[PDB]
């Protein structure tokens, strides 16, 4: 069971299900004005809208978001109009290192896969700010599981996780393909980080350390 | 029978209920009946609200200091009846909608209390929504909770979903003594399955 | 089962035990600086020492307390060296009122029993500020739960409790003696409540109408 | 064995360990090692800790940012060593007790680190308290839990107490890398009961 870094504490989502996810639980406000966020991934399997993490309030579901979709990764920022798309990018079955970028001054989004730059476009999501108070998850959408379920099985994840990692302002380039490297496992963000900030597995998710 | 009332002995970030209607929720026009004795209310209090994961508040009843608020549609769409609660004793709480022409009237202890016209027109209901008593529709799993302000605090029985416009002489008969054998064609009291969460238990 | 107002929550205590307790959990901050406590009570039996309510933080288990012994009622803040008892108020078997005081400018204290002061002083805890952050609980004293830690046998109670009603500031003669009316149950305090604000039964303790 | 491990994969308000010693705590004069590997060291850590309902703060072991600190009796007395401390690498800590005069010396991967004189002499540990592992003594289940920044974050193995003052040849031999067969005479590894428990596991 080899690891991209030094980590040794990886999620494990089996098979998709209605009742499959992972909740994170972050220790200050997620009030955003331009966030970092990236996260290491070994899909199995990609269908035609696969979450890797989602955050939303009561009234949007779509706040933050970054899915897979056959040879192509989307981010979405703001709200379900504003896009992204990186095409031929992702091969089944190996490790990647993805990560995105965003800016509220001047709405410039931004899409990294293994510290190379992917795709890239300005004005997105204009004068907006992500509010509080919402709820974050990593592997599936904003749904409900207290009665009958919620998730959708779609959409669902089954793969690996690691080094989960969410920054609040917009990092430096070489930064960025610093976080790739063989033993860059001790490099964290200061809103979420991995193996210090809360991150409860539900429904079969499991570590494998 | 009229037996049974759901009990809110607290306010709290995991007090609620949920409801498991049969037949589909999408509706154009409706009516729901609903007993309240509330012990204390706040700004907000939610009796039965109803929303998808796009609308949060596609039907709700949530009380005021002293006023009864029904919300059908979305936020933007108010209707306020300004002095008919009291705390400590029974009530008859029920509104009625027609989406014909967007009319609407609330019904209180058998009486009209407010009517207004062209409120959410041609709007339909959707379904797939999730419907909970005594909570706003807010984060099920372990995420936080609900918000405890809009919890409620007391009892509650006789929850009815009609599928159709009510006329003036069925509201009266449904606040009648022996009303409690009437059910509603959606949603039934004693019947619908009900599934009571975080503290709130039933009382025989 | 009669109640003593029109009230129909009455927690029930069964028997005593090392896991039987109730919890509270004040919405607003538990410091205080003048505060007046009461409780309607039922009790079964009397041991040396049976607790009805204590608070008290990590570094002090004893900030406040009202337990019964016998013949006579107990009333401690501050800690061990401060207290207050009663001759012979309490009756095994019938419903009682029992109400409390301080005030931290000066220290006087005082003991209402159905709404007639049993006993009264002054200067204990003078110039003491109770600190807030401790844990609440209602018939047992703070042990804690947890696997290891067992709460002891003796101090448990049993019988009926309602109307558990905490100020937040020195009340008035008059309105000491209003609460022990027969259908007075509908004013309650601020820093905690009977109907509204938490209480959590544990290990047997059960609602009751 | 040293095959296994407790794992510590966050620092969240529930996170913590249990130990239950099968002879009385109550000891005059003792030691205890452990091996840390700390994943971030905040302002204040605990590694194990000990405490009665009066006494709270009994014996401990809690690290700071670069240095480690040993407590016996409660806030008034300490001990610290400075800057042997590296996160990403296993380290052994272990200290050492003596009543009869107040003698303390702290060990660190073999070596003296620190000493001082007058450590609470005459104090005798009492029984009764709750011995834990990562976390500080408070409630769990009532008042949210313990406090968050307290909580542990890493891994840990080896937790032993002795029930006698050490001499600087037996300190050297619990280092080696057969050493790890070897149990205290009060808590011993891997025979000791544990429970780990709010998402601590162990890892084999
Ligand atoms: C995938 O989603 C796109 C969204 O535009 C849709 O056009 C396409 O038909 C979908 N394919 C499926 C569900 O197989
Ligand atoms: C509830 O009512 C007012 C308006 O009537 C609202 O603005 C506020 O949120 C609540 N009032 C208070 C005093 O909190
Ligand atoms: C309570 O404690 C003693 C034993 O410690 C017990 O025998 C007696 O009933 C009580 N004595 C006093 C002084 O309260
Ligand atoms: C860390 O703790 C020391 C006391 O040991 C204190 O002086 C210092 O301000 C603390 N720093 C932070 C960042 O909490």
């Amino acid at each position: 069971s080899w690891l991209p870094a030094g980590c040794e504490t990886a999620i494990l989502f089996p098979m998709r299900s209605k009742k499959i996810f992972g909740s994170v639980h972050p220790v200050r406000p997620m009030r955003l004005e331009s966030f970092s966020a990236c996260i290491w991934v070994k899909a199995t399997d990609v269908l035609n809208k696969t979450i890797l993490f989602s955050y939303g309030t009561k009234r949007n579901p779509y706040e933050i978001q970054l899915y897979l979709s056959y040879q192509s990764i989307v981010f979405v920022v703001g709200g379900e109009e504003n896009k992204l798309v990186a095409e031929a990018m992702v091969s089944l079955g190996r490790w990647t290192h993805l990560c995105g970028t965003w800016n509220s001054e001047e709405g410039l989004t931004s899409l990294w896969v293994n510290g190379e730059l992917a795709a890239t476009t300005v004005e997105m999501a204009t004068g907006h700010i992500v509010p509080e108070g919402g709820i974050l998850q990593i592997g599936q959408e904003k749904n409900g599981c207290c009665v009958g379920g919620g998730f959708d099985e779609t959409l669902a994840f089954s793969g690996r996780l690691t080094g989960f990692n969410i920054w609040d302002s917009v990092l430096s380039n070489e930064e960025i393909r610093e976080t790739g490297g063989a033993e860059s496992c001790h490099i964290r963000g200061n809103i979420v980080g991995w193996g210090v900030t809360e991150i409860q597995p539900h429904g079969g998710a499991q570590y494998v350390s």
